[PDB]
């Protein structure tokens, strides 16, 4: 029903994934680093009620008839439904404050990448603030209260809602399926595997940048899927594609979803075999995305797809050389990049007294 | 998770419970062959059976023909019903085809212009739709997906709109939603059970001069935006003069619960409920079943954020026509505006395995 907000990480990376996104990039307005810490410490404040479900400030209502209200209210009467908010400082932010010496290293820009097409409008941003819960009407009161509290400060700079699995109809035990129809998620780092965190997502100390450890990088795609083109291609285009069948989501050959791949059974340009760590050298990913569905374009098209969310300890040895991988996967028929970010992801907030940040700050 | 009932004299979706999720989607014709459209009517009808049980359109998502393209696109596979209800109406521009102009109802009216109007025509008017109500989006999704594929040639999307989460209510034992602007939105709507008001206000009758669209309703839907810069630096007390009931518990001002019955005279003269309330329109009553919407960023710093507004009624001139126009002088028009509209008859519900959409207009 809640997850804790304090801890030695940020939530909303390795705890449960919850049902509905929404996702928001800032652009910074203030050059003042104190106007800018202050902002950070109220946010800090504001998260806290937010993911214990209490409105932010005095409240909704219930104050001075001749003041706005300090919470927008939309959330009254709702569970915390496992809110968590995770904030990440993208790389224009440290030319800001006299930061550009704390940049890490492994907050590295992207390549461009053969068929990108970046929408500089939807990429990019100063900082963001992942907003994950299994009410879709919570995370958007978070996001709104934010943008609310922070203006004159910060602006929205893109908006994207995404949903996963319906928890309230949908089995635990069951992996989701994404909007191509094949099951999404099956070989991925789990929140168990403290190892593996460790090891592939969380930076540690002796990584380069002190004030990161305990943190980890964020890579943020928004991916358009075609779809009317992708539902007209035969099933078994389909399952060429991918390496696993549809119905049961196994990698060909095999007979279970969870039966360990045989690379070499599948088309060389499928998308599992090219992922996949034995194809990279071991480059592992924790991913976190969500499908979205915008509506539809000027010609009658779905404009869906998937918000792809990865975390790593070091996004160049992480997302740019699996998606370099890629180049050839028979997937890029179907999909195009159209939106990107990245983001350094801070550490937790310790205690009660710590704030978002402090550790840059 | 349960299933709602396909088949009935009416169509579910309009008195059914609100579900959580909308996915709403116009759509134009694009086949001049009446005989093209009657074969979609009823191929929609099946796949639409399949659909609201939980089950896979024609032979399934998977298990065919290697060679040839899935029946079904299979992202809805091992998710349950969802409460899904799928409900389709015909716009006005629909009668100028298929020589169907002298069946149009009366009570199918063109909307007038209202003063605030600003209507995006992309957003706008459509040959016919289809409401798709779930309470998981992937179900809903995956419902108007397979409708327009199973539609490719005859139809095309001209718009859709889809809806995050509920503010409308035919449920008052259950707790009201909240809109975008924080107050609760449902509270004195009409609810499912009262099969009384329902027949008054919002089925249409054989005596009513159409008969094909007996056991019908006709639909009214409005694109709203919500300047929530403007309302957020607004008082609480501003705030709760708009509505003429406090934001908290939600009651008419002056009274202490939710569902005290309002008394008008205590609420300034241009508050919501005053204007929009039954007696301050000769009786006029509605059934609302809107659903909040935000689609990203304004690209202006802030988020876009409405109300995707629908109300069902007996008849389209007497019941939203004349409470929207006593809304000029409403104190909420300062915080909306009005960007996308359009009428749809929807017709009488399926009645067994053997009938399908419009069997009575065709
Ligand atoms: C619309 C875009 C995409 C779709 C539909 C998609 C779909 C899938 C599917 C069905 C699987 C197999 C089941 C599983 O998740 O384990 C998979 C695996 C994987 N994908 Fe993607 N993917 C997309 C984009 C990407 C991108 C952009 C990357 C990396 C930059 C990526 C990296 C991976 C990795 C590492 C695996 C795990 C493979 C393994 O170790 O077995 N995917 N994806
Ligand atoms: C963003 C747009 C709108 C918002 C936020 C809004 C909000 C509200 C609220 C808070 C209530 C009070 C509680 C309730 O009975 O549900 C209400 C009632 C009502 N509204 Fe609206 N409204 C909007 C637009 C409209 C429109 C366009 C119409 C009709 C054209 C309308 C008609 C009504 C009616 C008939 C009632 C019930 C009055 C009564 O019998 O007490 N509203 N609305």
């Amino acid at each position: 029903s809640a997850v804790p907000f304090h801890g030695a990480h940020q939530a909303g990376i390795a705890t449960p994934v919850q049902d509905r996104l929404h996702f928001a990039a800032f652009d910074v307005t203030t050059e003042d680093r104190a106007a800018f810490v202050a902002l950070l410490k109220e946010w800090t404040a504001a998260a806290r009620r937010l993911t214990a479900g209490h409105a932010v400030g005095e409240g909704a209502y219930g104050g001075l008839p001749e003041a706005p209200p300090d919470d927008t209210g939309e959330a009254l009467g709702l569970k915390p439904s496992r809110l968590t908010l995770t904030i990440g400082f993208g790389p224009s932010l440290f030319t800001r404050f006299g930061l550009a010496d704390l940049r890490p290293e492994a907050l590295a820009d992207l390549p461009k990448f053969p068929g990108d097409n970046l929408d500089r409008a939807r990429s990019g941003g100063d900082l963001c603030v992942q907003a994950c819960a299994d009410d879709p009407q919570v995370a958007v009161h978070a996001i709104r209260n934010l943008a609310r509290i922070g203006f004159g400060k910060v602006v929205v700079r893109w908006s994207q809602l995404g949903f996963g699995k319906t928890s309230s109809t949908t089995p635990d035990k069951q992996t989701p399926r994404n909007l191509l129809g094949f099951k999404d998620g099956t070989r991925n780092i789990a929140g168990t595997e403290k190892d593996r965190l460790d090891r592939f997502v969380w930076a540690a100390e002796k990584d380069g940048t002190p004030w990161m450890t305990g943190g980890s990088y964020l890579v943020a795609r928004r991916i358009r899927m075609h779809i009317e083109t992708w539902d007209r291609a035969s099933l078994q285009e389909q399952e060429d594609v991918f390496g696993r069948d549809k119905g049961e989501g196994a990698p060909v050959g095999k007979a279970k979803e969870r039966d360990e791949p045989f690379l070499k059974a599948m088309k060389p340009d499928a998308h599992v075999r090219l992922a996949h760590p034995d194809s990279n050298g071991g480059a592992t990913l924790l991913r976190r995305g969500y499908s979205f569905t915008d509506g539809t374009d000027g010609l009658g098209r779905l404009d869906a797809g998937l918000f792809f969310l990865a975390y790593q300890r070091d996004i160049r040895t992480g997302f740019v050389p699996v998606q370099r991988n890629l180049a050839t996967d028979a997937l890029n028929e179907y999909i195009q990049h159209v939106g990107s970010a990245v983001f350094a992801v801070p550490p937790g907030v310790r205690d009660a007294d710590d704030w978002w940040g402090s550790t840059l700050f």
